[PDB]
């Protein structure tokens, strides 16, 4: 792990998901860039939380459909991520978008008892972000782009 973007992204990502999933902040320290990180985490609790209780109803419906139950049920949605994430434009919309439905989907794994599966799940989300847009997200500055677009 000479890979400081992936780093930052899983650190990001996993919080982001264990604190949707859990109610609690979770209060080890960031690494490096902790001051982007932080920014980064704070952004995406303001936006994350919009996107899922503005969109409830679609969300809802696409996990309904994906009919989450344990670890190999959270596996195939990585390969439904891959197809409906990689194949589409990329933008801050659409990856604000893939991480908040997976906070969605935290959430319904905290509640089936299933927490086992969140960091797997973020695992997973950062490895579609970071491994499909690795040349818009450095083009972008990565999380510091983050922050300026989200104002
Ligand atoms: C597999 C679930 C994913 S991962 C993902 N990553 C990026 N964008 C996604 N959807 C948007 C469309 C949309 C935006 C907000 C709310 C609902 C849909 C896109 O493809 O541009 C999606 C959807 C995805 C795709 C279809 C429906 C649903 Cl509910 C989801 C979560
Ligand atoms: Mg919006």
């Amino acid at each position: 792990s000479e890979d400081e973007l992936y780093r930052q992204s899983l650190e990001i990502i996993s919080r982001y998901l264990r604190e949707q999933a859990t109610g609690a902040k979770d209060t080890k320290p960031m690494g490096r860039s902790g001051a982007t990180s932080r920014k980064a985490l704070e952004t995406l609790r303001r936006v994350g939380d919009g996107v899922q209780r503005n969109h409830e109803t679609a969300f809802q419906g696409m996990l309904r459909k994906l009919d989450i139950k344990n670890e190999d049920d959270v596996k195939s949605l990585s390969r439904v991520m891959i197809h409906v994430f990689s194949d589409g434009v990329t933008n801050w919309g659409r990856i604000v978008t893939l991480i908040s439905f997976g906070a969605f989907v935290a959430k319904h794994l905290k509640t089936i008892n299933q927490e086992s599966c969140i960091e797997p799940l973020a695992e997973s989300i950062t490895d579609v972000l970071v491994r499909t847009k690795r040349d818009w997200l450095v083009k972008q500055r990565g999380w510091d782009g983050f922050v300026e677009f989200f104002h």
